[PDB]
């Protein structure tokens, strides 16, 4: 189940770098970005996935994520498990917790209103599971995702039906900084 997709994807503001590497490794170097969500992994997200990672940099200056990130259709959801992040520990509305590969993660929900989506302007829901403390860089990392979906689900956080990309993202919101990841 080696990684089968790229994404680059910025909103354009500021200068991101972002390297298509061999493998499941990538790059990204920000300088006063916009928003940006870049990664590698799988075209079709599957909520029994194990994934893993080692982050050789992830230095954000300010705002940036290092997650397990996606989405899913009917209903539209963006969904994280956030292990790493910079200045800001990313939250929203408190549902419970979920420990899994070592860690103890916040659930969060939170609804983003005509907001910019895989389907552009679109009301859509924010599935979180964030760490409750910086994660480990430059060590191999797992994140057993049906932990997070089983305990998701036990607070009514179902996911969509239809499964769009599934990744290991690096994130920044007006911020800059350097990021290394291999995924597999």
């Amino acid at each position: 189940d080696t990684t089968n997709y790229w994404q680059d994807w910025t909103d354009g503001v500021g200068t991101v770098n972002a390297s298509n590497l061999a493998g499941g490794q990538y790059s990204v170097s920000w300088t006063n970005c916009g928003n940006f969500v870049v990664g590698k992994g799988w075209s079709t997200g599957s909520p029994s996935r194990v994934v893993n990672y080692n982050a050789g940099a992830f230095s954000p200056n300010g705002n940036g994520y290092l997650s397990l990130y996606g989405w899913t259709r009917s209903p539209l959801i963006e969904y994280y498990v956030v292990d790493d992040w910079g200045s800001y520990r990313p939250t929203g509305t408190y549902m419970g917790t979920v420990t899994s590969d070592g860690g103890t993660y916040d659930i969060y929900t939170a609804t983003r209103v005509n907001a910019p989506s895989i389907d552009g302007t679109q009301t859509f829901t924010q599935f979180w599971s964030v760490r409750q403390s910086k994660r480990s860089i430059g060590t191999n990392n797992t994140i057993t995702f049906a932990n997070h979906v089983n305990a998701w689900k036990s607070h009514g956080m179902n996911l969509g039906s239809s499964w769009a990309y599934q990744i290991i993202a690096t994130e920044g919101y007006q911020s800059s900084g350097y990021a290394n990841v291999t995924v597999w």
